């Protein structure tokens, strides 16, 4: 779309009012020219054919219920682009300002969201298990981070490396939730999961076990479903990351917390410089240790909390 950059206003999935970056050319489109090669949001119109139509609105006001999910996918991808740029000096997912695209209203009552190797896709949920998935900033950033991983370490989506891939996405979506200061926590998908039940979430980083996920390597899932438990075993790494940041005693192993920022800096560095497609949990530990050493010194407290955290979850 070639046209004039402007700013529209809308209401998100959660009923919150926000300004969004649009483009004007007869209609107002969901195309933000202010970030890299642009952020583009599409209408999949309850179908599965992608991407669908670039989103067009006649008056630059996005207050209809059908508008909600596009408003949030659009604004949240903006915030995520900004977090990567500002905090890690990464320009978009490929580091070269690749255009970011998302499709909303994908299929009918689709209870998921995913990065497909080329764009982000969000279901509207069935209204009970989930509300439209783009209404959660941790979900949006989890997605975008899979793009980041794809262009860097390239972690294969199965077994150990796949759980690492899932963990990285969970870690960075929570760091983005904190960055935006959007009621942050160490829970995943809380904003959009089971609209009728308060207080739950899909996964927990603080206590993976609360939902049945392992919090220790000895409790790892060895099976076959979920690509070998990519969404299951990610709980062992999530808990490790939560401890480095926040600290605590887990299974009798004490970890002093080094905080969020440092957590993000060590993870980012591990991801972009030391992890490979086939990296396992033990290699992630070596990666994290080496990053923290690069950054803070071998004898640092930082290096100390990273070894403790992994020893707490039985990795190493
Ligand atoms: O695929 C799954 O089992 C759920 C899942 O984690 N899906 C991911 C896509 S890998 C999207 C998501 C993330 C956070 C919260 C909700 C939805
Ligand atoms: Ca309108
Ligand atoms: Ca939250
Ligand atoms: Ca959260
Ligand atoms: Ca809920
Ligand atoms: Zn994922």
């Amino acid at each position: 779309i070639t046209g004039t950059s402007t700013v529209g206003v809308g209401r998100g999935v959660l009923g919150d009012q926000k300004n969004i970056n649009t483009t004007y050319s007869t209609y107002y489109y969901l195309q933000d020219n202010t970030r890299g090669d642009g952020i583009f949001t599409y209408d999949a119109k309850y179908r599965t054919t992608l991407p669908g139509s670039l989103w067009a609105d006649a008056d630059n006001q996005f207050f209809a219920s059908y508008d909600a999910p596009a408003v949030d996918a659009h604004y949240y991808a903006g915030v995520t682009y900004d977090y990567y740029k500002n905090v890690h000096n990464r320009l978009s997912y490929d580091g070269n300002n690749a255009a970011i695209r998302s499709s909303v209203h994908y299929s009918q009552g689709y209870n998921n969201a995913f990065w497909n190797g080329s764009e982000m896709v969000y279901g509207d949920g069935d209204g009970q298990t989930f509300i439209p998935l783009s209404g959660g900033i941790d979900v949006v950033a989890h997605e975008l981070t899979h793009a980041v991983t794809d262009y860097t370490a390239g972690l294969i989506y199965q077994n150990e490396s796949g759980a690492i891939n899932e963990a990285i996405s969970d870690i960075f979506g929570t760091l983005v939730e904190f960055y935006a200061n959007k009621n942050p926590d160490w829970e995943i998908g809380e904003d959009v999961y089971t609209p009728g039940i308060s207080g739950d979430s899909l996964r927990s980083m603080s206590d993976p076990a609360k939902y049945g996920d392992p919090d220790h390597y000895s409790k790892r899932y060895t099976g076959t479903q979920d690509n070998g438990g990519v969404h299951i075993n990610s709980g062992i790494i999530n808990k490790a990351a939560y401890l480095i940041s926040q600290g605590g005693t887990h299974y009798g192993v004490s970890v002093v917390g080094i905080g969020r920022d440092k957590l993000g800096k060590i993870f980012y560095r591990a991801l972009t410089q030391y992890l490979t497609p086939t990296s396992n949990f033990s290699q992630l530990r070596a990666a994290a240790v080496q990053s923290a050493t690069d950054l803070y010194g071998s004898t640092s407290q930082e290096v100390a909390s990273v070894k403790q955290a992994f020893d707490a979850v039985g990795v190493k």
